[PDB]
């Protein structure tokens, strides 16, 4: 099979290469158009009884679009917001905004419309000092990604109202900034990152055409996977994070899988081979490590499917697909590249740039000898640390996005905090429970004032006129909403947020009235329903993705203490750095560095997490611990196969660490703290896994162990030796 192919890859070397750069550029082309085809929903649970709240709320009352857009407007040379000349001009300007759009704004509200108002509420949508005053700016649009779009069409001539002097708040000029990260990092990844793994790569190689073919596979891979992602959206609805995590994780991947193959190639001409011979035995070794890699990996991200929020498919889609490419392509296009290029990859040298041992060996050597001289005073020590740092997770919070996660000093989440400054309690996250009477009748003033009493009997609910009977005032309504008669929703905000899950189900115990049933929702129901279905789906998710890759290793080592003692290593590490990563973003150590805010974490992302970290652990355990296992199995004593196992994968393991750091480092500045805790978390479990992990945990317990490493019944090592794998 890889026989055939190293032979066929070879042969047809040309049309491989024609055929699978334009299927990568022609999807790249495809591909551009993905930014523009993907959603902001899946955070949530579809099945959720807060969902169901949110529809119907939606449908009896209409849709609330007085939170779409809100604009400070602050009069120029001191003047007050009651300058009747400065009014008729703002006035005059927002008019004609509205009417050269009249396909994406509904129309503008506010206090500027009516200066002689007696409503307290319009009235406080001035400021007491008279300097500001805000309007409301309503969008066309039948969902949130038609609505953000909306926005983006109008915000370059709204934001040129009163001279400049405008500030953009609300959902959407967030909404727009927080999905706007999206380009930035993106640009990183192929302008600062891309070079700088070339860079890398050049200090492992030493010539340029050798370092440069990796980097083309990464983009290569990128160009494809994000065309069939493109591909993907045509058929179902894709997220937003999708696409920076195809440039992450897919762009890692495949630059270490043509590292791999370049280096085996080389090695390969090294020891005598032509080229022919070469690129055979190449895809006949590393080929099969890179595909075996690939299946692993998916492998590892086909658990997340378990889980109902439609971000987190997503994600699995952009892995799967990322990956899947990039192992066909290290395989075809690259293999191609080096049989027509040969001992050429090493043709140019640092000149061309330019213009335009055995100390080493044995101090690696030593160092593993030295950690089984004493095991022992290694891995117990490691062992009580790493576990220490299981301490931070918990104290792990959860909640949803907001302005906080861009940084401190972004100027839409400034705007948004001085709207919340100068205009206390227009921002309201309220909780709600939507009343429906199953008899079609109305619900009655006096049903209404039946539950608004029940909910009152439980504690932590804002009250700001101070008198309960304003508490649970009822939800506003809208010109679009049916006001079916038979649905009524009263409403609340939380004193404190993280009371949610407590005050929810408090809300959910309450009886109603005779003939009513009540769906709970709100935005903080939204997340605490979709935190209960990620950790109740988790045991099971956690289950399938540790016996999957378990076999898996089983099938790599032919035995069964490894691939257990593997899974340990691979809770350990997972467990650590999940500590360490709630210790820096739940608690802040380093948030000031980073210019990031501490906060509780996206609840999907731990299950992202969780997936990516136990596939990274997994993926280089089992190429490390099978060179030891390859050189056991031809006869060699258990100390020297740990020996030249280290020996043989150090330079492959340590550069592929070196190219994954520079990666993931570029993404830890994303100005959206969920990247760099993703960001973050690759590099926390690469350093551990690359050093402590591989230097001193691995050689160390193995040698515990002695000759039961290898034990496995021949039952079992029967069925792995009918296969293979
Ligand atoms: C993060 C913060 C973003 C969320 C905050 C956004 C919510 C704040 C927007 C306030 C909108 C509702 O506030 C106000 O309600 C009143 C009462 O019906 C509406 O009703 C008003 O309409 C117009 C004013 O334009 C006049 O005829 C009159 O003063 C009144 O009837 C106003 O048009 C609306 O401005
Ligand atoms: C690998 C990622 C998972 C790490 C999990 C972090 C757990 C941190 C525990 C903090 C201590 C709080 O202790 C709590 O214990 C209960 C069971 O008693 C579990 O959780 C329980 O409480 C939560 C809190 O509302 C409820 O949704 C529910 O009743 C149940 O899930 C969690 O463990 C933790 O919520
Ligand atoms: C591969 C191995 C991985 C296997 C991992 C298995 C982990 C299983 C853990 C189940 C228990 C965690 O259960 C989870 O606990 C957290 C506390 O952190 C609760 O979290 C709750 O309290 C916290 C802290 O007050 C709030 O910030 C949060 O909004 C609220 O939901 C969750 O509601 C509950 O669902
Ligand atoms: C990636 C996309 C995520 C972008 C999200 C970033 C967060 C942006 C800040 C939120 C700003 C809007 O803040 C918004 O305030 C309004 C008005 O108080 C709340 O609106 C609430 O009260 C109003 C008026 O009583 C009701 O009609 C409505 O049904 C209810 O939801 C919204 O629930 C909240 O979302
Ligand atoms: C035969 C006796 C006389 C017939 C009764 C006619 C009404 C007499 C009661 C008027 C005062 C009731 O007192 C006040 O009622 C209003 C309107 O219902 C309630 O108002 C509350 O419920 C109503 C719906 O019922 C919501 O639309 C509103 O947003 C919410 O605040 C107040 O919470 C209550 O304090
Ligand atoms: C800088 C931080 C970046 C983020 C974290 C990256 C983690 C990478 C740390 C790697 C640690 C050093 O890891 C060590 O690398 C050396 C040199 O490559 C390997 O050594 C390998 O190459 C050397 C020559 O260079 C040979 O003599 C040796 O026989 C061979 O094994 C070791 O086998 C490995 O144990
Ligand atoms: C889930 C996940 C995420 C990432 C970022 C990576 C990176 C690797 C990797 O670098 N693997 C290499 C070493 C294993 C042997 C074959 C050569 C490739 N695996 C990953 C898995």
């Amino acid at each position: 099979m890889f026989a055939w192919w190293g032979r066929t890859v070879y042969q047809f070397r040309y049309i491989v290469i024609g055929v699978m750069v334009a299927l990568c550029l022609g999807g790249g082309v495809y591909g551009i158009s993905l930014g523009n085809h993907v959603t902001q929903s899946g955070f949530y649970d579809e099945g959720s009884q807060s969902v169901a709240a949110s529809l119907i709320g939606d449908e009896v009352y209409g849709r609330d679009r007085t939170s779409h857009v809100v604009a400070i407007l602050t009069p120029p040379d001191d003047k007050k917001v009651t300058d009747k000349a400065w009014q008729k001009k703002v006035t005059e300007e927002l008019d004609q905004v509205v009417k050269d759009h009249e396909d994406q704004i509904v129309g503008w509200v506010g206090w500027l419309k009516a200066p002689d108002t007696t409503d307290p509420t319009v009235s406080a949508m001035k400021t007491q000092d008279l300097r500001h005053t805000f309007i409301s700016i309503p969008l066309q649009g039948d969902d949130d990604d038609e609505i953000l779009k909306n926005y983006q069409v109008v915000e370059p001539e709204l934001q040129q109202v009163n001279g400049g002097d405008i500030r953009l708040a609300g959902l959407n000029p967030l909404a727009s900034e927080l999905t706007g990260t999206i380009g930035e990092d993106q640009k990183r990844a192929e302008v600062a990152a891309i070079p700088l793994v070339a860079v890398v790569l050049f200090f492992v190689f030493g010539t340029v055409i050798a370092a440069a073919l990796p980097a083309i596979i990464g983009g290569l891979a990128i160009a494809g996977a994000l065309g069939i992602m493109r591909l993907v959206a045509e058929f179902t609805p894709v997220h937003f994070f999708a696409q920076p995590v195809v440039t992450l994780i897919g762009l890692g991947i495949a630059i270490d899988y043509g590292l791999f193959i370049v280096s085996r190639f080389r090695e390969e001409i090294a020891e005598g081979y032509d080229t022919e011979a070469a690129v055979r035995r190449t895809v006949m070794t590393s080929g099969r490590t890179v595909v075996f890699s690939a299946v692993i990996i998916v492998a590892s991200s086909v658990p997340l499917l378990l889980f109902p929020q439609g971000f987190l498919k997503s994600i699995t889609y952009a892995i799967i697909a990322s990956v899947m490419l990039a192992a066909i392509l290290s395989i075809t296009v690259l293999a191609a590249a080096l049989a027509i290029l040969g001992p050429r990859v090493d043709a140019l040298g640092v000149t061309t740039l330019l213009k335009i041992e055995e100390v080493e060996r044995g101090f690696w050597g030593r160092l593993v000898n030295v950690v089984m001289k004493r095991p022992i005073a290694f891995a117990a020590p490691i062992l009580v640390v790493m576990v220490l740092l299981i301490i931070p997770l918990g104290q792990l919070s959860l909640g949803g996005i907001s302005e906080k996660y861009l940084p401190p000093d972004n100027a839409v989440r400034q705007s948004q905090e001085q709207f919340d400054k100068l205009f206390p309690g227009f921002r309201t996250e309220p909780l709600t429970l939507v009343m429906k009477r199953e008899d079609g009748e109305p619900i009655t003033d006096a049903q209404i004032a039946d539950m608004r009493a029940k909910a009152l009997t439980v504690s932590g609910f804002t009250d700001p006129d101070n008198d309960p009977e304003k508490m649970w005032k009822e939800r506003p309504a809208n010109d679009s909403g049916s006001k079916d008669p038979s649905v009524r929703v009263i409403q609340n905000g939380l004193e404190n947020r993280n009371d949610a899950a407590k005050k929810i189900d408090e809300l959910r115990a309450l009886q109603p009235p005779h003939g009513i049933e009540v769906f709970v929702g709100g935005t903080p129901a939204l997340e605490q329903d979709s935190i209960h279905s990620l950790f109740d789906k988790l045991p099971l998710m956690a289950l399938i993705l540790i016996v999957t890759t378990t076999v898996l290793m089983f099938l790599a080592f032919g035995s069964v203490v490894l691939p257990i003692k593997a899974a340990l290593m691979s809770a350990l590490t997972l467990g650590s750095t999940m500590g360490i990563l709630t210790w820096m973003f739940v608690d802040g150590h380093g948030s000031g560095l980073m210019n990031y805010t501490p906060q509780p974490l996206m609840a999907p992302m731990i299950g992202l997490i969780i997936a990516v970290i136990w596939g990274l652990s997994t993926d280089y355990e089992v190429f490390l611990v099978s060179r030891m296992v390859e050189a056991r199995e031809r006869g060699m004593s258990t100390a020297e196969a740990i020996r030249i196992g280290t020996a043989t994968t150090g330079r492959l393991i340590t550069g592929a660490a070196l190219i994954l750091a520079v990666v993931a480092g570029a993404f830890v500045f994303s100005d959206l703290v969920m990247m760099k805790y993703l960001a973050f978390g690759l590099l926390i479990a690469l350093l551990l896994d690359a050093t402590i992990i591989r230097m001193f945990l691995v050689p160390a317990v193995m040698k515990l162990l002695g000759d039961d490493c290898w034990w496995a019944p021949r039952w079992m090592k029967r069925v792995q030796e009918k296969l293979g794998l």
